[PDB]
């Protein structure tokens, strides 16, 4: 009915959605090895061309994946690193606080990409940390980080490497082993364009090893999770959202038959520069500069005309069947519009059109 | 295309899978007040005739529902006291160690009735005990475990109630006021006949309340996820499986034309007492006495008969239509047999014939 221009939940695909019609025996063979293992083993080749990897699928919202590494990689003498440029980056801080272990924030700001300079001067100061985490793509902001760099310094300094890929896995080509990440945590519902009910991790088999009996949380255990998966061929310890996994098969395919994460990474990357010209053409100014810009959601800032009032430009773009989605930013009055979904140069150039004609303030 | 005679997830109707059809916005007013708070107000309502409780949606498998109330309930200085008499106890126990909690673990067998005497014993002798919790129905044996006279001797001794009704609420009556029960845990795909994706809890107001700034978890933090419900109107802190949350209000409106809870019960009663009827008539004993037994889920002894093997007999009933289910049972080979979901009279009389032809031992 409505393009959901959202960061995820998004529009899905007609298929991805009618593979959600049948009913799955959780511990029927054709779901754990001819559904589940086939999942695992695509997530692990999407991220890597590379030996050494592993994957594991863990129930619920994506932070449950977020805190379930947290968790369970972090020893009870270790210490976490995190970049906090956004809500993402918080949340990972608010985590590491939950579960008692010692954090360090290093805030580079919403609107400016992280100053390598404080992150290798807390490494060279703080020799306590023994895990380092950063979030690929601040959906927040819409802000790309710069995870090559930043995952190098972490890696010289012998510290163990998390990434929140979980709105950039899938439409931004990134390989875990060359970049030295070591817990590669995503979503099932972004980028890849299933639907929301689990999360999963690509981790460093001899990394994931060390998670034995670390955890701080009977649901969030990686490794007990991955263990059984492992052993038991794709069984879930306890009851897995049969039907969205069916969906994220489906998505999988339909990424093989887009032409993998190069194509799809293309057909976003098209539309975000082609929303922001539109959007330039309108008046409507981008939160951040170009240089920093994601293609997967970008931020705008609010019109500073008295009339203008997000719900009603919210409400008048609705009837012309688009969502677009609320600001995140701290300091800033914004909003933002994803391009991730079923969004092809098509719909863009029909929201541009849309944009134009909610715009009541005229 | 085939029945599935599970715990669930089960064979559920074609209106509870075609709800999952359409895509939803997360911030948007019809999905948290018109889907999310409409299964938060009947939810409550199919628990308690009473006032003082409230309900709390959270996304994973059921055992993250149950990780949640006891991370979130239980004080720094708080103790635990478990009913196992079945694999899901065990896991009650098992969660309260990762937690660091401390746990007394009362142990009546698993094909015995909890004694309230070892129960009555512990509460005298350990006053470190802070709450109780109990599994209304062992879903491991299909046990019916008294749960009015153990709920009663812990409001006696001023403990907090914790109740894991995951395999019984919405398909056996119950009022979880009356009962003294402080948190009822349950599942989206069991007796209420939705799709797996998140499970929830109903909790007494005051008893919720306390949960503030007590949880071991950010995912699994009860009162931070209840308190966002409550001010933002239905709205999840984090990504919610919106379609199986969908299902899920299609399942309660089906629960209602059905004739309610009462009606359901009566229904998984007959099918329970023909099913065991039937089995007798074919040679096979319960694993239980008949007045231990619940109306969810039946065990069975494995037949002693050399050629019998559980894989090949399920093969073969999986040929005809039907998918029965292992036994979990520690100290006996056993199988189960669910007749919850989309099951009927006219079914358990199909399988009763089916059961016959695939006694290929014979």
């Amino acid at each position: 009915e409505y393009l959901l221009l959202t960061p995820g939940p998004l529009s899905t695909s007609e298929a991805v959605r009618e593979a959600m019609l049948k009913d799955w025996c959780t511990w029927d063979d054709e779901y754990n090895k001819d559904i589940v293992e086939v999942i695992r083993t695509k997530l692990v080749k999407l991220a890597t061309k590379h030996s050494g990897y592993t994957s594991v699928l863990m129930q619920g919202s994506g932070t449950a994946s977020v805190e379930a590494t947290i968790g369970s990689a972090i020893g009870k003498e270790g210490k976490l690193l995190v970049v906090d440029n956004g809500a993402y980056g918080a949340r990972i801080a608010q985590i590491a606080d939950y579960l008692n272990i010692p954090c360090h924030a290093v805030s580079p700001g919403e609107t400016s990409q992280p100053h390598l300079n404080e992150v290798e001067t807390a490494l060279a100061s703080d020799p306590a940390i023994t895990h380092v985490a950063i979030v690929h793509c601040e959906t927040t902001t819409g802000m790309l980080n710069p995870i090559e760099a930043f995952a190098s310094a972490a890696k010289a300094h012998g510290k163990v490497v998390i990434l929140d890929a979980m709105s950039s896995f899938g439409g931004i080509p990134i390989d875990i082993a060359e970049l030295g990440i070591d817990f590669m945590i995503s979503s099932a519902n972004k980028c890849i364009q299933g639907v929301p009910g689990f999360g999963f991790v690509i981790a460093k088999k001899t990394e994931l090893e060390k998670c034995q009996g670390q955890a701080r949380s009977l649901s969030l255990d990686l490794y007990d999770q991955w263990h059984c998966m492992e052993v038991n061929h794709g069984k879930w310890r306890f009851t897995s959202p049969t039907h969205t996994v069916r969906a994220f098969y489906q998505a999988l395919l339909e990424l093989e038959q887009e032409g993998g994460i190069e194509a799809r990474h293309n057909r976003y990357q098209t539309n975000q520069k082609t929303l922001v010209a539109g959007m330039r053409s309108l008046g409507f100014e981008p939160l951040l500069s170009d240089d920093l810009h994601s293609p997967i959601i970008t931020s705008f800032y609010s019109p500073t005309h008295s009339d203008y009032q997000f719900k009603a430009f919210y409400t008048r773009l609705k009837e012309q069947g688009f969502v677009i989605y609320p600001g995140k930013v701290s300091n800033a009055d914004c909003f933002r519009i994803g391009n991730i979904g079923e969004v092809y140069p098509a719909d863009i150039e029909r929201l541009i059109g849309a944009i134009e004609k909610a715009m009541y303030w005229q």
